């Protein structure tokens, strides 16, 4: 009859299914299709990418989740859960024959007020505090499962982001490369200022350590060259077969000789190298190598100011780079070259070691997500208490602000505050504790002059300080969550007419 009555209860099917999969714990409810492609993965946004939709109302809430994921990378599921909880409470007031106009404005007023309340609560942090940067790092890796040396990994990751601090105060993830190389264990983890490579020197006669070496890049290969124009070899006299072998002796002499005249102590190459070319580099004594990714040939020139040289004949001194200290040694595994550059570090890297290929890949994913959490703090410089210790504080202040709004509509803004208690309730139910007798203790810590960092810890299972245990989350995730949640609910309250048309392009 009314239709709308049946669409409100439809939204209570997606939020509940993606409610337990939030936080450390969370059982997976896989609804595989008839094909049988089971993909057990405790994830939320992934469930929305492969699932048949029943009503068009459930499709609009997916757009706001994708735009927020690429910009943040985490916390998008915290909005759809709290969103659905708001519609369930609105039914208590809908029965009173309330008009949607006065209801939709009640949430916008409380949401707009929360934008100013979340600022004073956010604590300021500098780009050199070695006490807050270390806590936010260890909190993210704890959930990965690596009790071998998580304390050391938190001290090295903070030393890198704290050293590549540009003048404007931003941070680029491209300036931190990753290297997956097996070793003895994680204890051998160390961050080198530069770039490593397992390509050992082809000849042992080459120098083992050279200080202030001129880097030289060659985009072409060191083999038989060929003119850009069309050309084909033609043989008719069998006596000329020996001249071709002798002709290469001259081309591979004056060409390679120019490298030494330019003052190039180190050389690099991508493709293979001619067999006879190994003799020229033996008498001169210059470092060389082969097989190098094209992407690596760009960071070296960008990190030192060098320029690629496609023709050795057109080589110059300005195009040469400047290596800090090159040397080949071993560090619990296969020997590798260390092309360091501490005189002016423009792009560092990171090396991780493990016992097996399956172990390094696990921690390899944590270093990427860790930079995202700390990467946004250095840019904004504002953080808030974690563990859901932000909504319970605002809910008590909105009651005072709701008193100023006279008339028979103050109950609307008040009902929105009571619905924000779902965050501390989900984490409490997953821990196996009652969420009715514990909600009173969290209020004592925020009564009058209580601390502004109290929260419930899932591990210990009792109210503690988020700053002491190390629980903390960015501020941008909270602004976008309240901002998106404030606009997401509008998609349901504003609409008031079923669309039963035909032919819509």
């Amino acid at each position: 009859r009314d239709a709308q009555r049946m669409n409100i209860l439809a939204g209570r099917i997606i939020a509940e299914t993606v409610r337990s999969t939030l936080g450390p714990k969370g059982m997976d409810k896989m609804l595989v299709d008839d094909l049988g492609d089971v993909v057990v993965t405790n994830d939320g946004v992934t469930i929305l990418r492969e699932m048949s939709v029943e009503h068009p109302a459930a499709k609009m809430l997916i757009e706001v989740a994708k735009t927020q994921e690429k910009e943040v990378g985490d916390g998008t599921t915290t909005a759809v859960v709290v969103a659905g909880e708001l519609l369930r409470k609105a039914e208590e007031l809908l029965d009173q024959n309330v008009h949607p106009t006065i209801v939709v404005k009640g949430y916008q007023a409380a949401a707009q007020k929360a934008q100013e309340l979340l600022k004073t609560i956010a604590c300021e942090v500098g780009a050199q505090d070695k006490e807050i940067l270390t806590k936010i790092a260890m909190t993210s890796i704890t959930g990965k499962g690596a009790e071998k040396a998580k304390e050391k990994l938190a001290e090295i990751i903070v030393e890198a982001v704290s050293a590549v601090v540009d003048d404007e105060g931003k941070v680029d993830k491209d300036l931190i490369k990753i290297e997956k190389k097996s070793g003895a264990s994680i204890d051998d983890t160390e961050l080198i200022k530069g770039v490593l490579v397992d390509k050992e020197r082809v000849s042992a006669q080459m120098p083992k350590k050279v200080t202030d070496a001129k880097i030289a890049l060659l985009n072409c290969a060191i083999e038989i060259k060929e003119t850009e124009t069309d050309a084909e070899i033609r043989i008719t006299d069998p006596a000329k077969l020996m001249e071709f072998i002798e002709q290469e002796e001259k081309m591979l002499k004056d060409m390679v000789a120019e490298i030494k005249a330019s003052g190039a102590n180190v050389l690099f190459c991508q493709k293979g190298i001619d067999d006879l070319a190994q003799h020229y580099l033996a008498k001169e004594g210059i470092v060389a190598a082969r097989r190098v990714k094209k992407s690596d040939m760009e960071k070296l020139a960008k990190a030192t100011g060098a320029n690629v040289i496609t023709n050795i004949k057109d080589l110059s001194a300005q195009d040469l780079g400047d290596a800090g200290l090159v040397e080949e040694r071993k560090i619990s595994g296969d020997s590798m070259i260390f092309v360091e550059e501490c005189k002016h570090p423009k792009a560092v890297t990171m090396l991780i070691r493990g016992t097996t290929e399956h172990v390094i890949e696990e921690v390899a994913r944590a270093v990427d997500d860790a930079v995202g959490v700390v990467g946004c703090t250095i840019e904004d410089g504002r953080i808030v208490s974690g563990g859901g210790s932000t909504e319970v504080e605002l809910s008590m202040k909105l009651r005072e602000y709701a008193e100023g709004i006279s008339g028979r509509e103050q109950l609307a803004v008040r009902a929105f505050a009571d619905a924000l208690e779902v965050i501390p309730r989900t984490l409490a139910e997953n821990a196996g504790l009652d969420a009715i007798e514990i909600l009173v203790k969290v209020r004592a810590a925020h009564a009058s002059n209580g601390n502004k960092c109290a929260g419930l810890n899932v591990f210990t299972g009792a109210v503690e300080d988020m700053c002491e245990n190390g629980v903390v989350e960015p501020l941008r995730v909270k602004t976008q969550a309240i901002q998106s949640a404030a606009e997401s609910t509008e998609m349901l309250l504003r609409i008031d007419d079923v669309i039963a048309a035909e032919k819509l392009r």
